[PDB]
RNA sequence: CGCUGGGUAGCCAAGUGCGGAGCGGAUAACUGCUGAAAGCAUCUAAGUAGUAAGCCCACCCCAAGAUGAGUGCUCUCCUA
């Protein structure tokens, strides 16, 4: 299952572990993960984690496999990084940075002028589509949403803000 | 007011001004982000994001008999 997987440590990977605390140390980032009060972890001196539970119980079983895998976003997160890769369909729908933010022509009165943080680096390689960077998972998620959240691609118009290779329903009339 | 014609100050509107503001807080329906119990998945079981004329706060007034009777400033207790 999930929760029996070695956690994959790269090089350069800094690994901390502290009471009731992960501290992982990347070249990117040092991302800081507090402890579930059912999950011990334990360590085999080298680049290989393991999350344990501590008491034969449900919970346990649900933050083991979730713990795991979280701690596996923490170590891919600060060694390598996620990226999401959005595209603006249509015409029209031009997406440009402004430095500290991010403005979207996405067919309405006024371009939204949507505040990118400080942890994500986004880049705009061609009009449409949009590269949003960063370290963290959660983040790219939460603000790939956010950007998706103003036009969904709907299925009669067929135009609005996808990520690649997703599968959009599309109607004919 | 004998019946009429106008009218100051009051009162009134039909007249004249003003109000209904909030990238303030948490939510209901819903859309989600990572994401396990069934190595696939799933808005959730851990955490978390947008958001209702609805709830609360902010808005105007009364308001410590709020007996839980508040807080601050100031005055006065003298003669045998």
């Amino acid at each position: 299952r999930i929760g029996k997987q070695p956690i994959t440590v790269p090089a350069n990977v800094a690994i901390a572990m502290e009471g009731q605390d992960l501290k992982v140390k990347g070249p990117l980032g040092e991302l800081s993960i507090t402890y579930p009060r059912e999950v011990l972890v334990e360590k085999q001196e080298s680049g290989f984690l393991r999350v344990r539970k501590a008491v034969e119980t449900r919970r346990a079983n649900q933050m083991h496999g979730l713990f795991r895998t979280l701690t596996d976003n923490m170590v891919v997160g600060v060694s390598k990084g996620f990226e999401k890769k959005l595209q603006l369909v249509g015409v029209g729908y031009r997406a440009t940075v402004e430095g500290k933010d991010l403005i979207l022509s996405l067919g309405f009165s006024h371009p939204v002028r949507m505040a990118i943080p400080d942890e994500l680096q986004v880049k705009v390689e061609e009009n449409t589509k949009v590269t949003v960077s960063g370290r963290d998972k959660s983040v790219v998620g939460q603000f790939a949403a956010t950007i998706r959240s103003w036009r969904p691609p709907e299925p009669y118009k067929g135009k609005g803000v996808r990520y690649v290779d997703e599968v959009v329903r599309r109607k004919e009339g």
